């Protein structure tokens, strides 16, 4: 199997590039670790294309720092993504959140694992009694923050039991994949953030669905990832969506 | 120093109730509170407990800090012990059990996580803060447009953005490390910060209400902050939400 072999390289690159960002913080590192994974691939697969539109053709989709806010502080939740697409189709996901030491992998149809272990989403149902994750966004355009803090406020109208945040957006949904969080939502976030860890998720038994209801689409700068299909859309149903540049125009 | 002796216990009984804790995320909250206090009262028998403050000593105690982590098997549940002696906290304990991050301080004698020093960051532009915070269990019309309103106008200044793992001892400890820089909350009670205070301020932070006085462990309200000039630029910008005190 062609894909096994890019995968078993990627996680390899994964560590070495977490090593490289939790060495920096015991931006400039951002640039120079993308460089350094782009060079990578490159060497091995040169024939790849990489996103930092997509095309059918085997493409790399990566962010060396998913959470550079809690980079800049030493907050301890900063992770390497990388998510592999063939004919349009994620394959395959790596999310190294490098201060933990947890290194999320999955292989579309082969199941998720964080550091070996099985991954298995919740099975709760009842909006109320859900816990979520989001980000706040790095927008302060006070349109686009209100917009946020209602959706946020809506879904505290319904009394869902909470809502966290580690400021990450992979890190998020793969703390949906491993059961600890029911569901992730957020609006404003890039193809980038999500390719990775998209498919942790859905591997560990969950959905990714828009925020309009309708299917995930990884350019629309929008993504549910829940437990199941009922939680994604009653989140879809009580929030309002905010208009935002897509990815690829 | 005749309370090392009981840090020694306090420590160890943490550790015991945070193995519980977690063994079952693997009437908890039942169990390990009622295992807490018949330990310290078979060794310390005129001790008080709170779960008012005299002089005598006191363990403020909370067996399951996060009960809504602990029910989602969300990985952060602490074990946040406190003990004041003369109305003041003599140390703390703050046992992250899923992450097994055992945060520990004594009065005078700086601040740790699983005996590693802790120092709190040097920022003071609020601007480039990282704020944690906790939205809490109050569903309250009157509280949460409140709760929601204090978020958009920290959030607005803007700071460099806003956190939440679940827990008031956690969020606290992380000031405590320097991996944020603020703590802020209204909502919380004496036994949610009891512990994670002192860890603070002994890793050289400050603590305060939220009008911009002295911390006051009964108010319900808090600002754990790495320094002087971030928390009160917190309080500046927060609005007091009206609650019944722990000690009314």
């Amino acid at each position: 199997d062609p894909w096994q072999e890019c995968m078993d390289y990627a996680v390899t690159l994964a560590r070495q590039a977490g090593e490289v960002v939790c060495e920096a913080i015991k931006t400039a590192t951002d640039q120079k670790v993308e460089k350094m994974l782009i060079s990578s691939i490159k060497e091995k697969y040169p024939s790849h294309s990489f996103i930092g539109i997509l095309t059918d053709n085997p493409t790399w989709i990566i962010d060396p720092i998913d959470g550079t806010t809690n980079f800049v502080h030493r907050f301890p939740f900063v992770a390497v993504s990388i998510g592999f697409a063939v004919n349009k189709k994620i394959e395959f996901g790596v999310v190294y959140s490098c201060v933990e030491g947890k290194m999320y992998t999955a292989r579309k149809g082969k199941g998720a694992f964080c550091n070996g272990q099985k991954l298995q989403v919740s099975q709760q149902e009842d909006i109320t009694k859900s816990l979520l994750v989001t980000e706040l966004g790095s927008s302060r355009t006070p349109e686009t923050v209100r917009m946020v803090l209602s959706n946020m406020e809506k879904l505290f109208c319904i009394p869902v039991h909470g809502i966290r945040s580690v400021g990450t957006a992979a890190v998020n949904m793969c703390l949906v994949a491993t059961g600890g969080a029911d569901a992730y939502y957020e609006m404003g976030i890039h193809c980038w953030d999500v390719a990775g860890a998209g498919i942790i998720v859905t591997e560990a038994g969950g959905v990714l669905m828009d925020v309009t209801g309708g299917p995930f689409d990884l350019m629309s700068r929008r993504v549910i990832a829940a437990n199941n299909r009922i939680l994604a859309e009653r989140i879809a149903k009580e929030i309002q969506v905010i208009p935002l540049q897509r990815d690829d125009e």
